[PDB]
RNA sequence: GCUAAACCUAGCCCCAAACCCACUCCACCUUACUACCAGACAACCUUAGCCAAACCAUUUACCCAAAUAAAGUAUAGGCGAUAGAAAUUGAAACCUGGCGCAAUAGAUAUAGUACCGCAAGGGAAAGAUGAAAAAUUAUAACCAAGCAUAAUAUAGCAAGGACUAACCCCUAUACCUUCUGCAUAAUGAAUUAACUAGAAAUAACUUUGCAAGGAGAGCCAAAGCUAAGACCCCCGAAACCAGACGAGCUACCUAAGAACAGCUAAAAGAGCACACCCGUCUAUGUAGCAAAAUAGUGGGAAGAUUUAUAGGUAGAGGCGACAAACCUACCGAGCCUGGUGAUAGCUGGUUGUCCAAGAUAGAAUCUUAGUUCAACUUUAAAUUUGCCCACAGAACCCUCUAAAUCCCCUUGUAAAUUUAACUGUUAGUCCAAAGAGGAACAGCUCUUUGGACACUAGGAAAAAACCUUGUAGAGAGAGUAAAAAAUUUAACACCCAUAGUAGGCCUAAAAGCAGCCACCAAUUAAGAAAGCGUUCAAGCUCAACACCCACUACCUAAAAAAUCCCAAACAUAUAACUGAACUCCUCACACCCAAUUGGACCAAUCUAUCACCCUAUAGAAGAACUAAUGUUAGUAUAAGUAACAUGAAAACAUUCUCCUCCGCAUAAGCCUGCGUCAGAUUAAAAUGAACUGACAAUUAACAGCCCAAUAUCUACAAUCAACCAACAAGUCAUUAUUACCCUCACUGUCAACCCAACACAGGCAUGCUCAUAAGGAAAGGUUAAAAAAAGUAAAAGGAACUCGGCAAAUCUUACCCCGCCUGUUUACCAAAAACAUCACCUCUAGCAUCACCAGUAUUAGAGGCACCGCCUGCCCAGUGACACAUGUUUAACGGCCGCGGUACCCUAACCGUGCAAAGGUAGCAUAAUCACUUGUUCCUUAAAUAGGGACCUGUAUGAAUGGCUCCACGAGGGUUCAGCUGUCUCUUACUUUUAACCAGUGAAAUUGACCUGCCCGUGAAGAGGCGGGCAUAACACAGCAAGACGAGAAGACCCUAUGGAGCUUUAAUUUAUUAAUGCAAACAGUACCAAACCUGCAUUAAAAAUUUCGGUUGGGGCGACCUCGGAGCAGAACCCAACCUCCGAGCAGUACAUGCUAAGACUUCACCAGUCAAAGCGAACUACUAUACUCAAUUGAUCCAAUAACUUGACCAACGGAACAAGUUACCCUAGGGAUAACAGCGCAAUCCUAUUCUAGAGUCCAUAUCAACAAUAGGGUUUACGACCUCGAUGUUGGAUCAGGACAUCCCGAUGGUGCAGCCGCUAUUAAAGGUUCGUUUGUUCAACGAUUAAAGUCCUACGUGAUCUGAGUUCAGACCGGAGUAAUCCAGGUCGGUUUCUAUCUACUUUCAAAUUCCUCCCUGUACGAAAGGACAAGAGAAAUAAGGCCUACUUCACAAAGCGCCUUCCCCCGUAAAUGAUAUCAUCUCAACUUAGUAUUAUACCCACACCCACCCAAGAACAGGGUUUGU
RNA sequence: UGGUAUAUAGUUUAAACAAAACGAAUGAUUUCGACUCAUUAAAUUAUGAUAAUCAUAUUUACCAACCA
RNA sequence: UAGGGAAUAGUUUAAAAAACAGCUGACUUUCAAUCAGCAGAUGGAGGUUCAAUUCCUCCUUCCCUAACCA
């Protein structure tokens, strides 16, 4: 009977993007697979890991996959991140989250091929 | 032992072969089956649609002249669904057979007959001996249901375990379907027999053959190829189209006919009133007399009347005084056949045994009742890891610094992935936990984690979701698991008090105690005062001393609903026992999940070959029925029930009694259908006969069946036809000339009769009779209960009944609304205010040989309004029409304002301003007129939501969509005087019918099976069937209607379906058709130019056609929403919903290598799409965090179109997008749904109600006489909501009548406590449910108001108790009006008039709770107690009444061997809330859940009933039957 | 019963610390008056809290309703 | 309860203008009319934009519509 108002709040319809980690500590990796997928910078490139336009981490060489805890310092350009290690209290250092791979296999070997 | 059972032929089916094709005579196209006369009418012309496309709109296979192959190829196509060649290639061919049926099969077939239908057309059923029936006292018996032989004994899905024993004991909630879940009161089923339902490609698998080849030309082939085997149901709509058949009913019309007494007036669409026509109201009837009737009452009855006969108009239609009427007994558009096995995402159904595996995140979708992908699940195969998991490791911003997860060697285990081939599931329920919404309600809704259920067992009482427990068998063995409810409450001090001082101040006063300051001090000891109190004072307590032991607790305070409480019981014998399908023991072992899937066996039948008292191995298939409101047949149940029938006596000769609705004849129709003989047949009836067989019969004068030609003639009604007067202007006639001498044939003739399925209470024209000279019988017999039906009479009253004076009686006044009037309509729920209508007005048309019309603008046609009377106002902007250059036109569609201010208020002549085409004029007005509204006032009634007259901005009155008056009329609606009455107070008596009993005959719906109880509880939420209790020998008959969610009709309300149809239109598409215009074509004439018809191509109208009308949704509608991104819910890998909470997007800017290419990866849970990228080529570069731009989303598939190419194109926003389609249905239809609303129940308790706790405030003071705020704690289930659990193959819904059952939260009556209780009246609380709780006016009302009363006129529940008991005013279909909405169809919370209420009782229950009674008033006490006065009791006692219950007839009254009330008689106990004594714990006191005493209690008292084979028969104050009483009154 | 509005001099009426208006008084003015002007008197439904705003009950207005 | 629209000088309208009203004068014996001058406005709050009656958002007042079916 007695008519109802309605709800004044659209969208909120989108769904999840299925990102995070793709290979965990020890996992091993071939050149080019993704390790990580994420909308902002909470794992940083280290070793042998590239990152592309959406702070898409991937696999530069094979080998395993290690994660650490390294100093942070910003590239000079870079004004947002200059203007905050400015402000800090001399004596604090900056720290974040870098993932590595550590490679496997050597860039190749010497082979007899010839006896000339 | 009956009924029955059983059979093998009749013939039929599919092929082959072969082309096929008459006859005695007579008759047959007119009314077919009819001997015989003047004619000329003639045949051809695209099938459409269902369906498919999941809609639909282009489109959607249908032999078309050779099997195969080419080939499902070329090609076509909303390039979708699907359709689909050819060139070319090139085979075989002996009718006489059957792994076909065998009487529900096979042809429908014993036959296109019987029968149904006007017609087209539809369309059956069944038989059974034997060699011989010229062997018929024959051919044995044994078998379905149903019965009989032979009824029954506490108790219960009917059995099982058993047992000496049938029953008694113990255990046990029918089946199918459908669901989250059914004993469910959800579906289907009476039962027996028979019949009745999975059809196939692709690929793959399995088993042979051959093998780089296979195959009996085609084709395939990187082990393939050939062959075989093995997988895809049944019934059902409303509809659509084509072609036939129908106007003997009905609607209208044509031709020529018929009927209408009597009276009044004599003029009549006049009145009274027969025949006749219609069908107003009531009752009855409701499977009937009747698929629309009967009785009574009513309307009309010389006209727009009624009616017989023949003919005409036919479904894309007709006809229509429009009711969406009627067109052969369901017309929003007929019937039949066919297309047609229409379609159905929907319901129902789906047939042998046994084992095994087996419950599922989600995305898209005109999609959420479905489907496809994924996920889960199954089988086969290949391979190698899967599950469990150690450290280490995975973010800052930030609020819960969460439980956890991700990753993961070891370890413990045995699974996992991949490949191949498939189906089903994709409508979820509770519990725990984390949360969202709602109300920190819901058996509520939405996500997540896990569990259980949808499988077994045990337990929690019964029990889907809680606990225990799972792997299957036998056992008269054992050990265990879960598993039983505990609690009982409030005593408390005694004793004593002098003084500075009335401290100071304020104050009228302030003295311990209104306020401010101080708060010192006397006495052994006592506050410049803690609580009451005083106007201020007085006055009473507390803190003090003394005395000596109060020598305490300071942890909680209640309860009430409705049929009947609910196991029975128990405080004391040593913790162990009982207890499963778990586990052990002896033996055995494939032997307990829906859908789905895999596998092992098999009945019968046919065929091949065996076999040979009924089998084997194989091959085949119409290969298996406890269920489809299934089909046919048989037989039960209901049920020997409902219902049906014959006037009397007698000599069967006749007579008597009573009806007379008639009767006789003709026409029509029918066709031998009560004449004789006979009968085994038949009626209720083993004389009669309408049935069977034979025989006979209706005789023409009545009637029917007619006529030579040509030309020609025919002005003057009828009505007693004469006066007279009319309009509607009428039914009757010849002559001339020619031709023409035979004559009585043929047919109908009966009856008790036709149309309605009937030997039907219906329908049926005319003449005479008009109450009969003709024709008929209401009672089978008895009894004389209820209820019911039809009548008669009724004391006193006289509408108090009721929605209403319905009905009945009686014979009557006045008024209002609507419509003028007679008239017409929804055959079968509406007769009316609706339609028509005289009159008025608008529009169109200047004319002839089939309508209009044999007419000509004083005409005809299309429409509106509605006689008359007074009137019909303003607007042409918009639409339309006309005219076309403006323009014209509203008695065409339609429309006809607003703001602010001013005379005290109200109002505004007036002032200011804007808009419009014009601004609602006259009039009327609380209306039949949205709501407000029961508006105000007068009349009317004792009392008025009624009615009438007025007042009235009515903001939604209003003028030919006609407005306002006024005669007459009305089965219209409303009010009323008077009278009348059984309508009612308040019923009663009698008669008939029915009824019941006896006799005869003998239905229907219904039916899972039944060995068919009550209470409470439980439960798919309302139990005869479950749990706990109570009750209980068996059995008929008559009554009742509370229940069996009783019977009946697959709900008509509501929702759903890409299901239908009707109507409307500014929905989409289209103009075939019709009309007009233009061009062309055709045609001629003297640079100009050609009539029309016809054809083609365009344009514009008209009138139509085809198709559709999205989804989500705490039902639908309205509103809102539909794609993408960020945040929260979702805290830590990923993922996660709500019509949840917030913020955003549909770009912009910079580059111009945002160039080419390419490993490896992520991925919005599928696909599609989307994303990140090393190296490399080529560039750039030595500075630019440059070598995939910044930016969060910043977007759109295929086809198609454009384009030389590159490339571009949709707010396809319903955003995975249909190339293009809207409304309405109450005129509606079909399929379904309790998956989904409205009534009811259930849950919940926000709202509502009640109580308690708290003590601000009110009450002069005074918190608790009384009332009560802010809040708190519980309970109730009467309101309004919310939820969607049972029911839509039906749970009938308001109020009232009838009868009431129950709760107490008590309205009166009773007993008590308190009072701001003097008394009389009251307020409040405790206890009490035995008894009682009125009549009236308006309203449909429940309520409410009012009038008069009462001791009181209680609150609630019982399916808002009760419709198989009633009522239908209201609500709530089909008709209609008003206002409003809309272009219209149509619609509204609106108002108004009208509108069909079925049921024969099978079961349960009940049908004498036998018998104590309640209250008011009067007198008296008493003018007493009380009291200033006014005023005015209780108790005791007495008397008289009312009601109720139970009886009776002396009188009265209705009546009369009797029954009744209006009359008379009788009527008997109590209830418990408290108030008081004695007296301990606690030596006072204290009514004591202390022992105890009293008010103060009934084994409710007693009363009633109490014997028993004379009993055939009769009588009765006894009674339906039976029974009972009497007969010492059995001629 | 329900909610929704409600209140201002004596009345009438904006607004609450109280504004204007009718009437009253007073003068100014006129030969005297009316008009006019000026001046004066005159009020917040009352109860409890915030401290002047919400409540509290009244007060009259205002619409709502058995049901099928 | 749901939904749409509106708010401009004291008043009524327009896309920051007119009209009156008001104030100041002239004309008239006086008033009115007339003539000549002067003033006054974007409901409220918040935000974008250099700039907002003119782009959005919430609140107040008022208006209009719907509030249905059994
Ligand atoms: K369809
Ligand atoms: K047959
Ligand atoms: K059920
Ligand atoms: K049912
Ligand atoms: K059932
Ligand atoms: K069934
Ligand atoms: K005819
Ligand atoms: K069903
Ligand atoms: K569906
Ligand atoms: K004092
Ligand atoms: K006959
Ligand atoms: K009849
Ligand atoms: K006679
Ligand atoms: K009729
Ligand atoms: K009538
Ligand atoms: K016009
Ligand atoms: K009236
Ligand atoms: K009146
Ligand atoms: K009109
Ligand atoms: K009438
Ligand atoms: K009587
Ligand atoms: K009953
Ligand atoms: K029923
Ligand atoms: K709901
Ligand atoms: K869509
Ligand atoms: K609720
Ligand atoms: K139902
Ligand atoms: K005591
Ligand atoms: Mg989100
Ligand atoms: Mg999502
Ligand atoms: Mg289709
Ligand atoms: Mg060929
Ligand atoms: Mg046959
Ligand atoms: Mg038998
Ligand atoms: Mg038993
Ligand atoms: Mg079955
Ligand atoms: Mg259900
Ligand atoms: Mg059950
Ligand atoms: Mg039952
Ligand atoms: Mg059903
Ligand atoms: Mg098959
Ligand atoms: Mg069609
Ligand atoms: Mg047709
Ligand atoms: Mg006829
Ligand atoms: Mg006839
Ligand atoms: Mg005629
Ligand atoms: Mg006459
Ligand atoms: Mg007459
Ligand atoms: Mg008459
Ligand atoms: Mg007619
Ligand atoms: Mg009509
Ligand atoms: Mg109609
Ligand atoms: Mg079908
Ligand atoms: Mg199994
Ligand atoms: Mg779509
Ligand atoms: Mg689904
Ligand atoms: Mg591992
Ligand atoms: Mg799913
Ligand atoms: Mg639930
Ligand atoms: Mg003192
Ligand atoms: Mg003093
Ligand atoms: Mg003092
Ligand atoms: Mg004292
Ligand atoms: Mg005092
Ligand atoms: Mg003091
Ligand atoms: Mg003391
Ligand atoms: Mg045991
Ligand atoms: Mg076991
Ligand atoms: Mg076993
Ligand atoms: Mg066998
Ligand atoms: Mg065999
Ligand atoms: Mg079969
Ligand atoms: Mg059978
Ligand atoms: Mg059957
Ligand atoms: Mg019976
Ligand atoms: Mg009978
Ligand atoms: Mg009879
Ligand atoms: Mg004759
Ligand atoms: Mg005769
Ligand atoms: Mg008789
Ligand atoms: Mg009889
Ligand atoms: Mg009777
Ligand atoms: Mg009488
Ligand atoms: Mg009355
Ligand atoms: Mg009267
Ligand atoms: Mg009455
Ligand atoms: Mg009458
Ligand atoms: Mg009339
Ligand atoms: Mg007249
Ligand atoms: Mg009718
Ligand atoms: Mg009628
Ligand atoms: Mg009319
Ligand atoms: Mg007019
Ligand atoms: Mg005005
Ligand atoms: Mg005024
Ligand atoms: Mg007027
Ligand atoms: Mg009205
Ligand atoms: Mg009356
Ligand atoms: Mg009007
Ligand atoms: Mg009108
Ligand atoms: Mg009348
Ligand atoms: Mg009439
Ligand atoms: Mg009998
Ligand atoms: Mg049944
Ligand atoms: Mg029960
Ligand atoms: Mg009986
Ligand atoms: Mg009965
Ligand atoms: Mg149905
Ligand atoms: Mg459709
Ligand atoms: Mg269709
Ligand atoms: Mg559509
Ligand atoms: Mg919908
Ligand atoms: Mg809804
Ligand atoms: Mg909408
Ligand atoms: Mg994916
Ligand atoms: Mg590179
Ligand atoms: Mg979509
Ligand atoms: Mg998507
Ligand atoms: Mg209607
Ligand atoms: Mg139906
Ligand atoms: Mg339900
Ligand atoms: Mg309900
Ligand atoms: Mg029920
Ligand atoms: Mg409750
Ligand atoms: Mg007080
Ligand atoms: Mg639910
Ligand atoms: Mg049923
Ligand atoms: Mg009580
Ligand atoms: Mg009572
Ligand atoms: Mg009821
Ligand atoms: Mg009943
Ligand atoms: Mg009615
Ligand atoms: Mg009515
Ligand atoms: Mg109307
Ligand atoms: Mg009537
Ligand atoms: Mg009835
Ligand atoms: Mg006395
Ligand atoms: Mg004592
Ligand atoms: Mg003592
Ligand atoms: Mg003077």
């Amino acid at each position: 009977k007695k008519s109802g108002g309605s709800s004044k709040n659209l969208g909120g319809k989108s769904s999840g993007r299925r990102q995070g980690i793709k290979k965990m500590e020890g996992h091993y990796v071939h050149a080019g697979n993704i390790i990580a997928t994420q909308r902002h910078f909470r794992w940083h490139p280290g070793a042998h890991v590239g990152v592309g336009k959406n702070k898409c981490l991937y696999a530069l060489e094979e080998g395993i996959v290690r994660y650490t805890k390294e100093v942070y310092v910003p590239h000079p350009r870079n004004t947002e991140a200059v203007d905050l290690i400015t402000r800090l209290p001399k004596g604090a250092v900056l720290y974040k989250t870098f993932v590595h791979v550590v490679p496997a296999k050597p860039e190749g070997t010497f082979k007899l091929v010839a006896m000339l």
